[PDB]
């Protein structure tokens, strides 16, 4: 499923949430910066939103796989 670009952050925030991961980790297995994830989770990034939404996507498959 496709899912939107909402719900690829409201999951990001969950786990950060119960510490299980860190916005480090977060930058370094999805090759971003670190200022990136927090200001895409904010919906406040400017810039490719898409791009990044892409990459966390892979990111957030592995982690929940």
């Amino acid at each position: 499923g496709p899912m939107n670009i909402s719900d690829i952050r409201a999951g990001l925030r969950t786990l950060v949430e119960n510490e299980e991961t860190t916005f480090k980790q977060i930058a370094l297995e999805s090759g971003l910066s670190t200022g990136t994830i927090s200001s895409f989770i904010n919906d406040k990034y400017n810039g490719d939103n898409e791009r990044v939404s892409q990459t966390l996507q892979r990111w957030l498959e592995k982690y929940h796989a």
